[PDB]
């Protein structure tokens, strides 16, 4: 049954994702909840926009919650009469319909992959969350005589699976580390800024890999016309028109994507700020650090493991960088604020009628917040300031660092250059919000003039591995 | 003075316990508070049952606490007229009287031991909490010519003290690790369940060691009739009647012991749930792990040290076992719950008259609890899932593990088999509550048919160390 | 320009302090805020004493904060009419005027030092917080031919800078470790007490080093009359009169210094008790541990580093010392208190009208505090009591320990002797409050009779390093 496939690339990617999804039911259940998140976001916002009145809620006998909710009939009439609301719902509906159809097709294709694990590999569906990818890899390669998926190539190789699954991610890796993508900016008042988000990466792969107008012929071979240097300018002009058109589509989609990014950050992170706002000060590896620190032919879990082992030294390293002025001001401000708040607390503690004076509680509240915030920049008085050993621990995991980091490991410039590989989480959120606005501008003015250079790139750094196809240079 | 003892076994146990009690006053003070805990439990429950009225408390001028308390005369009349309350108090009184008489006798016997530390060993009572058992051991054995406690045996030996103190605990160890005690069960809806509590261990030692009808003649020699195989069936029948009778006593005592176990768990753990309920999710070594992981000839502190060194790796190991479905549901539920709660919090934060709507606070409260509970099953996104090194650290301390744990260290079955050696604290509490109900059933139907096998056991695995007596096989 | 200095001692101290102050602006900004702290303390207390009325605050329409504040005119009239308040303000004004004049002079002298870093060393003012003292040390010593600050001595040496900056701190070190200063006391009800504060150290340096009547001629040479033993008694009598006079000045200043110490502890620590009172239970290295554990020729940062590396093992070591009686009482008290509080919480949880009974909340509140306090003396049940390895880790950093600590590392006496080198923070605060009262008594009765011994000391342990001057013996 596993002979007429013709799409071994997509097949191996699906074989890997089911292992990364911890079986079949979790993938199905995970996909359903993904679809449900969008629908819930849309429905709750729509319900909040139309049904609830907010008049009898602010009161302008105890009132129940169901009173503020309008009955179904009047809520439907206000939705279908907003005009400026139904036009967003229509677009948010067609994307989900496309997604749902794609999902149904993927289920019917992942069920076929399920049989291949069960039958060809003899690995039950209850042992997946306990089977490393290495175990799955040995049974696929050693039994390649039975299922005879690839008879065309003389044999199958471990390097082949890595190349087949990751034919386009290697291309993505080569573009960012050769500065062939517009991800460096100079800003007035900020200085150097690296703006690399998921929209640009999604757009790069859509411009270069996916679509009927991309550089790749079917799935695993870029069009032969891109292997001849006789029409570099003509191909560049054609690519420039393509790049220009994709940017126009992004500019058209700007308002919709902005609503989606805003809604996602709010529904996902606007509650952690209330309960534990220090979690958004905790740092995480940025998307550039995932493409700058990524080896060639390295799967998602092999890289995620390295970013996990180097997560605790990185928090310490970024936390040993203080500021003589910030530390001075924090020390002094905490003293002054706490010295006033202590008197206030004593007058409050003795007789509590002071709590009825107008601006006593707010002053105490803001000062408690002020003391706690200011006392958070004051380090532990007996810490071992060792910001030189911290880089050793980090480099032992992520494996990549600019050459001007080893000696001067403690300057304020090295921290500001490391903070771009290891960014705040709050900063991460903020540039996910700005991605749908800046991404089109980046593609039209910065990437379009490079449309020639890319054409040279794809022409000079693409080799042809026999039996595999057109792959990216290491 | 230390020549006419005739009970060197009990003497050495008392010598050890005073060191484990950190001197003499602490033992006296500890015993008094132990007696006082029972009396307080009984008295407070009795006072709550009879004196307080709960009528003028629920209000059916500010009211004081002493108003709800009835005067002594009317409270005494209601106690001595309850009938169904005085019959429990009588039993709770006679046990304490027995305990108090035993305590007074033990004090007069521990005072004699106090003189032996002070005079024979020349160790002051202010240096006990700072003297290891090794220091006490060297001065006892090296000065065995002066106090001449044991002249019968040619000399005294360190192995002898371990054997003399622990003649019955070794027997307890051999029964659990040879599955000679009924502590394995199959339950519909739960599967495998190991139910081993203090009542069974107390009952085992009462059936086998203590009492005038046990297997041991005086204190340190089982009756010679149990060394002849000519009457195995007859001895088994006699033992079966004994086992049957002990079970009947337990069945009779079931309601009383149940009240004691319920009261003890409530008074000891029902407040930690309110303040810090995560402490009852913290795991602890179960009573079977104390008998399965216990070496032979190992005192209480030597084992407690090993269970201490292996406590932190064990919490990590049991905490690295997740569930693809539980983690998926938690992630998704937290998002949905937090997404609703964030909107609620914003409407609450803007104008607080929303706080007067009926079901807004309860929804917020349950959802905050829901988010916090659900967000507690979501691991740290950058943790080093290394559940294989954790078993190495644990095995280096407790020294005992089933053979099918080394290879498959990460299956869901190994965790469910390790959770029986290292059980939850909440689970520990729950099976202490169920011990007085299930313990009689275990003894009558499961241990009684084994009454023959035990007779064989005690006949084949009991050696006679010269000068020491009848000991258990290692 | 760096030739006519004549005060190389003060110059090198200033060169070091600017590095310890992380540049020039931070020193200027730090000094200004230091001056501002005193002024704010005085002004706020004065404003609180005179302006606010506390009559319309305790209420004896919602009332604003500005109503309680008296207008400027009536507040000025009450200040300048208090009599017993203006006499304190005058003294608190003249000290600050002296301080401000000294500060202005130091700025004009540190600006000259700023040019020496910028020009002679070619080290910009933006690289100071990132330059170790070693980098500053190499450029000073290797370029000693250009600025020719010291041509008198043949060359400059690293030992010379250490000696020049720290000519008086070495003297302070030799007096405390030879028990030549009155810092040991026997108290009824407390026993041994080591009372060494900043006032005594400040007074010691004022009696011995600073002033026109001290032992040192100009700055770096004690008067030659103190190098001849022919007038030991006469010099001792003169020194005794000096010591007596300094003590009289301290006794006169007792009330003022007491107000300053009280105010400083309150404004600095009286708020941490409210928010996080466990931070004042955290220990810190006492002032005697800074003079007992200090090497010879060791700068402030080299010692602070050692006190930082040995801070975490020291907290563990002092936290592994329990008390059999304290642990027993805590266990039992927590059980009893929690057993009552659990019943109270259940009655409170079922129906909340119980919250209106008078003494229910206070009982719950005090018992919650009681449980939390008592449950703070109860250690973790599975901790590795290893108070012997902890001393190894500590001694590896502070380098100094009494000889009767190595063997008996766990007695209650070693802890009570280590607690004097590593004292509580709350204890530290308390003896800073008592320093202005006890310091004069210590100098008059204990140090005055020693006035002879000191004269012998300064005569026998002062060597003359050529080119450097009169230094202290190592």
């Amino acid at each position: 049954p596993w002979h007429h496939i013709e799409n071994l690339d997509l097949f191996f990617s699906r074989v890997y994702n089911l292992h990364q999804k911890n079986g079949f039911t979790c993938m199905l259940i995970g996909e359903i909840f993904e679809l449900m998140q969008f629908l819930f976001v849309v429905a709750f916002t729509t319900f909040l926009v139309s049904c609830v009145d907010y008049d009898i809620l602010f009161a302008n006998v105890k009132v129940t919650l169901p009173d503020a909710f309008l009955p179904a009939q009047v809520c439907s009439a206000r939705i279908q009469e907003n005009g400026s609301l139904i036009t967003i719902l229509v677009i948010a509906g067609v994307f989900w319909i496309h997604r749902l159809i794609k999902f149904i097709y993927n289920i019917c294709c992942y069920w076929e992959i399920h049989s291949f694990y069960l039958h060809a590999l003899r690995i039950p569906m209850s042992a997946l969350p306990y089977c490393t990818w290495q175990e799955v890899q040995a049974r696929i390669v050693q039994t390649q005589k039975e299922h005879q998926i690839c008879i065309h190539k003389r044999e199958l190789t471990e390097l082949d699976i890595y190349h087949r699954i990751l034919r386009f991610q290697n291309y993505m890796v080569a573009l960012v580390n050769k500065s062939l993508l517009p991800l460096r900016f100079r800003l007035p008042g900020l200085g150097e800024a690296v703006f690399f988000t998921r929209g640009l990466k999604y757009n790069f792969e859509l411009i270069l890999f996916w679509g009927p107008g991309s550089l790749f012929l079917n799935e695993w071979s870029l069009k032969a016309e891109y292997k001849r240097g006789g029409q570099r300018l003509e191909l560049a002009q054609r690519l420039s028109n393509r790049i220009l058109w994709i940017g126009i589509a992004n500019f058209l989609l700007c308002p919709l994507i902005l609503i989606w990014q805003i809604l996602y950050a709010f529904f996902s992170y606007a509650e952690v700020l209330k309960r534990e706002p220090g979690a958004l000060g905790a740092r995480c590896w940025s998307l550039y650090g995932r493409c700058y620190l990524r080896h060639f032919n390295e799967l998602e879990h092999e890289l995620q493991s390295r970013l996990n082992r180097g997560y605790k030294p990185a928090s310490k390293y970024m936390n040993c960088f203080l500021s003589p002025l910030l530390t001075l001001l924090a020390k002094n401000g905490a003293f002054f604020a706490g010295s006033i708040l202590a008197v206030l607390i004593a007058l409050t503690i003795y007789d509590e009628d002071v709590l009825a004076v107008e601006h006593v509680l707010t002053t105490v509240t803001l000062l408690g917040v002020t003391v706690t915030v200011c006392r958070s920049f004051i380090p532990d008085q007996h810490m071992v300031f060792c910001p030189e050993q911290l880089l050793r621990v980090i480099l032992a995991h992520i494996h990549y660092m600019p050459d001007h980091w080893q000696g001067n490991a403690h300057r304020s410039q090295t921290r500001d250059e490391f903070a771009q590989l290891f960014q705040y989480k709050a900063v991460f959120i903020l540039e996910e919000l700005l991605s749908p606005i800046v991404t089109p501008l980046i593609l039209i003015f910065c990437l379009r003039p490079r449309a020639l250079e890319i054409i040279d790139f794809f022409r000079n750094f693409t080799v042809e591995v026999v039996g595999v196809g057109d792959t990216c240079s290491f």
